[PDB]
């Protein structure tokens, strides 16, 4: 037997597993507890560290997926099923994974910590696309991933109460970061160069940790992929959070028979309801029909987030911080088949002029009629105001800019001008195995497979140029984790990647072609969302 | 005893003069009185037809210019002085001029009636650039131009009173049009094919004759160069017209401090003041400092204009009408040196960001701060937000589109979509003799010298290809006056000039190169001024 798979951490001992990759073996430790299971009376409560265990915990397989909604829009379709849970759902789900090279590094190694996304209602570290055996084997780095509570189990907030304080799903991530500081050295990891990187709701969560003092001291670099904490979907006010939690309780029968309005009795009822009863009513508490809007998201409670994320970025000092931000080519196209009128993944979605006018009401919810008119003008080609193919591509840009691209460009612009060294990219490659239709372009979440070196898997049908492109993207992400710069540093033939400056606004395009530097992260479109639109609704 | 230079009309007898052109001789009749001199008691009143005269009226030289402000911004400068009066000022100015070919055409010939511009405060038919000896000799047409009262003498309005009804300057043009009907046949003209073309405020007057039923029966085709009746500067309501008229009186000493407020005794005072006293206080009645805004302009009284010009365009039927509209490449550049901050004729006019923000409030007067912010959002290059050269061209486009280009696009779109045949052009050539600086480009009013064949003058130093370019535009303009279609009737080799329609939006570019068809008359920019900005002002 091998002795590399037996590790002693502060809790106890673990037995790992040796996984095969085309280029070598990797040591994996899957299912490591970092918190007591938040079930029964611990539901909705902040996590507490795992009690030390006697004996050896079997860390040779993925643990359970946190309880969450399961996508049933297109059953049996690879594009949607690839993000659904691949393990049993359970409230017992606070387990983390560690990947380390073989043989174990003798010298301390940088640590990458992956925080998956999923609109704060879904996601798991067990997904095959999030497998980090190829990233660890190729770049010889320590990769850590964890499960955090999602949906109502992680973000239901009755603000001002001890039983449902909210943001407990983000506190799961912080506790998993504290576990890295205390235990990553046992796997050959360097706790003095931790690099947080997430995507979608995970990229927003990484931004939430930058704005929180207790979480700031647990990492040193950040990568945000298609997400930011200042997005319109990432947070919610305490008033709305109280209303959404109250309606969800009323939907499940709480409080019983017009009982007293204490928050103590309300949460007491929600702890007795089966886990699936809460999940079956997650989407019924949304205020209106919309896309890219979620029921239970992080709340500005004053504890974790002192102020709104928009305010904390404006007054924050970010010296000694390296940030890598980016977006895919067509961010908003993925969310249109989830409720926007006239859109289907099985045809071409050649929407009419009237459907485009209604898609803005769903894509940009809770805005005045005049505010919707400004959005219509800015995205309507008035030479062809009724071209179906142009209206379809235009509505994709409306959802993409409003939710992902423009909140990211403002974050990168404010980070660079306040001490941080920011690098920006734009993912422009469409994988040859993409099951989604052609008009979707480069949809949300489909750069993750290339970052995690999935094309290196022999069973997958990626092409030869995509495999080389996968190693190059891993090099960029790993180089940023070690030295804080995506460059080699010396190649010296590869075009350099210039940092994103608030004035020049430089970024690169990532595809099969070499690095091409561009200027402006959709400056003309985002100037409307970040500058003019706030004044439009502020002046009633 | 030359029979060609003696003509008997309804009023009496006229002796003309034979003028020289490099091609051939032309018979000109300059100074025909078509109305009684509006002096003394006839000041501010509609014109009366000229009494028949016993004898022979001398029509061998241009008559006096209507009293008007004289530009003293850049004295002794060819650019501004070429638009200043070349004859002595007098209220006795209602005279017209007729150019006819030599020998006189034995068959009826189409007539081209020319209306000068000048912001309704200046202008004259005696100007050298308005000489129609080359257009008549080369294309064998009949050119007629008149003098209409400008400034307060032609547009001061006290609505509700019979002493100062307003729009009297417009009636001077209609009376000259009735003179054409009764007398143009004596010069060889065809009152059945009368084409009415103007420029700037003259093009605005042409469009206002289209919306006046009595003036509708005096012409059959219309051309509007860099002007529209629906522009924000072309009309003023009755309420503001009474304010500007009464405020102008208070400056000249009327009413006699202090008589009653009835208009009868107020106009009685304004008729006693010398004409120059009325001109010296013309600009002192403007409510706000602004460019491309003029004191006394046509008023919506109900007699001449039943409703606002925009409302009349939306409801009128224009079947059987052929219209030629167009703008120059750089409309707003001429007006920037007339008050906009940081702009000078003698330097590069590299304005700062603060000067740009201040110039928008001058170019777009009397709009909300939120409305001004919307204007800054459109015309700012947010990738280079402080570039002085780009900010200069930006402010030149704001004034150009808001006042000229977009009001023309609204007319041409609603004319074609309601039965009228519309052709559109964009003049892009900058004359080699242009005394204005280079950053102005192709300024306002500098296509007129090419339409009138002035480059064919041997005393002027126009280039060889510019002379040929002048003969092209005269052919385009003459063919439209004869056939109703600009492109040559029998020439399949010359590129075709397609009609402008609401959906296609097709125009041509006029320069040294052959016709090049384009799509969209500033469609993206004009969508903001025509569609969105009205809604932004409705909710204040
Ligand atoms: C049809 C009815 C269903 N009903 C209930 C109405 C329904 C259900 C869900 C939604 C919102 C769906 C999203 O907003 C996608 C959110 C999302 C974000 C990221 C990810 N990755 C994990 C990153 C993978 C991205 C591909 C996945 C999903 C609308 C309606
Ligand atoms: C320094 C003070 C001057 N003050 C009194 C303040 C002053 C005076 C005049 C103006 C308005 C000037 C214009 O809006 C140009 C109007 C115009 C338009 C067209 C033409 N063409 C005849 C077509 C020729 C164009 C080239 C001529 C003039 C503002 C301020």
């Amino acid at each position: 037997e091998d002795a590399e798979l037996l590790v002693t951490v502060r809790g106890g001992r673990l037995r790992g597993i040796r996984l095969k990759t085309p280029g070598g073996p990797v040591s994996a430790f899957l299912g490591i507890p970092f918190a007591e299971p938040p079930m029964g009376p611990r539901r909705f409560l902040p996590p507490e560290p795992k009690q030390p265990w006697s004996g050896v915990v079997d860390a040779t397989t993925f643990q359970s997926v946190c309880y969450q909604y399961v996508d049933t829009l297109y059953p049996g379709f690879e594009g949607t099923e690839m993000w659904n849970p691949n393990r049993e759902l359970s409230e017992d789900c606070l387990y983390l994974n560690v990947w380390t090279p073989y043989p174990r590094p003798t010298s301390p190694t940088p640590v990458l910590v992956w925080i998956y996304g999923g609109g704060f209602y879904s996601g798991a570290s067990s997904l095959d696309v999030y497998d980090g055996r190829f990233l660890v084997q190729a770049e010889r780095t320590v990769l850590v991933s964890m499960n955090y509570r999602v949906g109502a189990f992680g973000f239901l907030a009755l603000p001002g109460s001890r039983e449902a304080p909210g943001n407990v799903g983000l506190l799961d991530q912080r506790l998993a970061l504290q576990w890295v500081q205390e235990n990553v050295a046992a796997f050959g990891g360097d706790p003095t160069s931790v690099t947080l990187f997430g995507e979608s709701a995970g990229a927003a969560s990484v931004g939430m940790h930058l704005l929180s003092p207790p979480s700031r001291g647990l990492f040193h670099r950040a990568v945000l992929q298609s997400g930011a904490p200042n997005g319109p979907w990432a947070t919610v006010g305490m008033g709305e959070a109280r209303r959404r939690a109250t309606q969800l309780a009323h939907l499940v029968g709480c409080p019983p028979g017009g009982t007293g309005g204490n928050d103590t009795e309300l949460v007491a009822c929600l702890r007795t309801r089966p886990a699936q009863v809460l999940v079956n009513h997650e989407w019924h508490v949304l205020p209106q029909e919309s896309v890219f809007r979620f029921s239970f998201v992080p709340v500005v409670d004053g504890d974790f987030l002192s102020d709104t994320p928009e305010a904390l970025i404006n007054a924050g000092d970010f010296h000694g911080l390296q940030v890598l931000v980016g977006v895919v080519k067509d961010e908003g196209s993925y969310f249109l088949v989830y409720g926007a009128p006239g859109f289907s993944k099985d045809n071409e979605s050649l929407i009419s002029r009237a459907e485009f006018l209604a898609g803005v009401r769903v894509g940009v919810p809770q805005v005045s009629d005049l505010a919707a008119e400004a959005v219509v003008l800015h995205y309507t080609d008035w030479l062809h105001p009724e071209d179906p193919a142009r209206l379809r591509e235009a509505l994709s840009d409306v959802v993409g800019d409003h939710n992902v691209v423009c909140p990211v460009a403002q974050l990168a612009g404010r980070l660079a001008a306040q001490g941080a060294r920011v690098y920006a990219y734009v993912f422009e490659h469409r994988a040859s195995t993409l099951s989604w239709p052609l008009w979707m372009g480069v949809p949300h979440g489909y750069e993750i497979e290339f970052i995690f070196g999935i094309p290196l898997d022999p069973s997958r049908n990626y092409t030869a140029e995509e495999k080389i492109f996968a190693q190059r993207l891993m090099r960029y992400w790993a180089n940023f984790a070690r030295t804080g710069d995506p460059n080699e540093p010396r190649d010296p033939k590869a075009p350099q990647w210039p940092p994103y400056t608030a004035g020049a606004q430089q970024y690169v395009s990532l595809d099969l072609r070499p690095l091409e530097v561009r200027r402006g992260l959709r400056a003309q479109a985002c100037a409307f969302w970040n500058r003019f639109l706030p004044k439009l609704l502020s002046a009633t």
